């Protein structure tokens, strides 16, 4: 069980601006505590295992393998802010197929059955693509592909490319229909490479130009170069030498959220300036607009070659693990770890080395979390910004200081969340004239219901009572130790279990629901929290518990100036460690660990 969330971030923009909007639907899901929307009600009633934003729609992939659709629109005078439709469209089940990974394309969404099978929609088709010629044909460029005859395992897809890794090793890539004009250069049909043997492959991810691949102790990356490469690259082929384009040259680009295949009409004298194109609409090749070319890319007929078609490795130290890798624009960014230390690192395709490598504030013990596996980072590629996922399964906030640094995150207080998908969208229907910015990130959240936690956050005293009370009459019955035991190790942002929660909502605000009547409720549960038979035998285990910052419940009222809920806290630490049995245990000990533990 869990519920759906939709924000919108204007692409040009800074962290700072994301960390915002997710403030601001946490304040709605925390503060407002407005109804559900009933279109998606089913949708959250099951598990979702992966989410693909495409131009217009939305898909789903759940983990009984019954995939849906629903489209979206954006109010661009309000910048939920996202329209949705009245209905939404589910797949069409036939012989129990079901489906393992999904990916987006502007072709919309992409799918993968069990046995390996290539299945796909689109904008312009309401039904599922299916071939007249040959009933257990689709997705005819599969045919092209040559995966008709393997088995799909690894998917990954973006606006443009998509490409996909069987059983057999065998990588197989190619573009949406509508760069067929240079598919030739950038496709390769199902094919094993010696650099990708000897292990199985982890994960593979896309982009809107190059795609990178996780192996056991290896990242690779491969397709189209960044442009610093290749002005470092023309430089030095002008310089061996010693116009840089010619007129009349065929090229496309995938600014604007929009792969536009055109002409360009005039030979390219700077490399900087914006040069114009004329657009060749595929109508035709079955309208003048002036482009940077700082994002583009040409065919080329044949100067050293500009594609780099062979992956390559990324150098990783020695000894050192990966949790989770995304690849966006910049290059490809990493969360690793060795021993217990975590870094961040962003690895620009220039060098090949770690570009940028950041040391995270918090404790790495606190970001490893129950679950290591839970890690993962989120970025469309071309101008959102990064999402990072936490052991816990939160969200840990990514902020730039004034150096070359993590700055000390601020807390969302946002349960942990599910499935996080984000598309570029381009918004139309504007007047150009305007100087609002044009594109943006469509951003959906799969937050997970946990209900105590979310009850404590919103200093509602009644709910709490209500289901501690229902609870202990469970424990009576004797039914309820799994649901002890779950919502026990319940945590929300940092590493913060419900007694942080409790320290944290007990914060004074300002010097002298009313904010008052917000401190006093949340008084009220702590103390409930502190007292209540139910939980004598797991509140030692919650007080001892630490957060991002290596700070006990008590640590934390002590440091944010909640002194009375730091009194409350040291009286119960203090009864239960005197009311514990010593078995080869001691007094002083149990309380310096529940009070200030040991290594802090």
């Amino acid at each position: 069980m869990t519920s759906i969330h939709f924000v919108v971030h204007p692409l040009p923009g800074t962290e700072d601006q994301l960390n915002d909007r997710l403030r601001e639907v946490s304040e709605k899901l925390n503060k407002y505590n407005l109804n559900s929307h009933p279109p998606l009600n089913v949708l959250e009633q099951a598990t979702i295992k992966q989410c693909v934003v495409g131009p217009n729609h939305a898909a789903f992939l759940l983990e009984d393998g019954r995939v849906c659709r629903i489209g979206f629109s954006v109010q661009p005078d309000r910048l939920s802010p996202v329209s949705l439709g009245e209905d939404l469209q589910w797949w069409p089940d036939k012989d129990g197929t079901k489906f393992i990974c999904i990916g987006a394309l502007y072709s919309e969404l992409l799918a993968v059955s069990s046995k390996g099978e290539l299945y796909q929609w689109k904008w312009s088709e309401s039904e599922p693509y299916r071939n007249a010629q040959n009933p257990s044909l689709h997705h005819p460029r599969a045919t092209f592909l040559g995966l008709t005859n393997e088995k799909i395992v690894l998917l990954s897809a973006n606006s443009i490319r998509a490409t996909v890794a069987t059983e057999n090793n065998k990588v197989a890539t190619w573009v949406d229909e509508t760069l067929s004009s240079v598919a030739s250069k950038l496709e390769h049909t199902a094919q094993t490479y010696s650099e990708l043997q000897g292990e199985r492959i982890v994960s593979l991810h896309c982009c809107a130009l190059y795609t990178c691949a996780q192996l056991e102790n290896s990242l690779y990356w491969w397709g189209v170069v960044p442009f610093s490469q290749r002005k470092k690259m023309l430089e030095k082929a002008r310089a061996k030498n010693k116009p840089l384009y010619h007129a009349g040259a065929v090229a496309f680009s995938i600014s604007a959220g929009i792969p536009k295949v055109g002409v360009l009409m005039e030979s390219v004298w700077n490399m900087n300036d914006s040069c114009r194109f004329q657009l060749r609409s595929p109508e035709s090749l079955k309208n003048e607009e002036q482009w940077s070319l700082r994002e583009v890319v040409f065919v080329e007929d044949v100067v050293p070659d500009c594609f780099q078609r062979t992956p390559k490795k990324l150098c990783i130290p020695e000894k050192t693990e990966i949790l989770a890798v995304n690849v966006d624009s910049k290059g490809v960014h990493a969360v690793l770890k060795t021993g217990n230390w975590v870094r961040y690192c962003i690895f620009d395709l220039a060098t090949g080395k770690a570009e940028q490598e950041n040391n995270f504030p918090t404790s790495s013990i606190a970001f490893l979390g129950q679950n290591e596996r839970n890690v993962a980072i989120f970025t469309a590629g071309q101008e959102s910004p990064i999402i990072l996922r936490d052991g816990n399964g939160t969200i840990y906030p990514m902020a730039k200081d004034c150096m070359g640094g993590i700055r000390d995150p601020d807390w969302l207080d946002l349960p942990p969340i599910s499935s996080l998908g984000m598309g570029v969208h381009s918004l139309i229907n504007l007047p150009a004239n305007s100087t609002i910015k044009k594109k943006a990130a469509v951003i959906i959240m799969a937050v997970e219901k946990q209900t105590l936690m979310q009850h404590i956050l919103r200093c509602d005293y009644e709910a709490c009572r209500q289901y501690l009370m229902n609870l202990e009459q469970a424990v009576v019955l004797e039914q309820n130790l799994q649901m002890l035991q779950t919502f026990i190790s319940h945590r929300c942002d940092g590493n913060r279990n419900i007694l942080h929660a409790c320290v944290s909502v007990c914060f004074p605000t300002s010097n002298k629901v009313e904010s008052k009547d917000r401190k006093a409720n949340a008084h009220f549960i702590l103390k409930l929290l502190c007292d209540s038979v139910v939980l004598q035998p797991y509140l030692r285990e919650l007080l001892s518990a630490k957060d991002a910052r290596g700070m006990t419940p008590f640590m934390s009222a002590v440091s944010g100036r909640a002194y009375p809920a730091a009194i409350t806290i040291l009286e119960t630490a203090q009864k239960i460690a005197k009311a514990e049995i010593s078995s080869s245990e001691k007094e002083e000990d149990v309380f310096m660990g529940m009070v200030c533990p040991s290594g802090t």
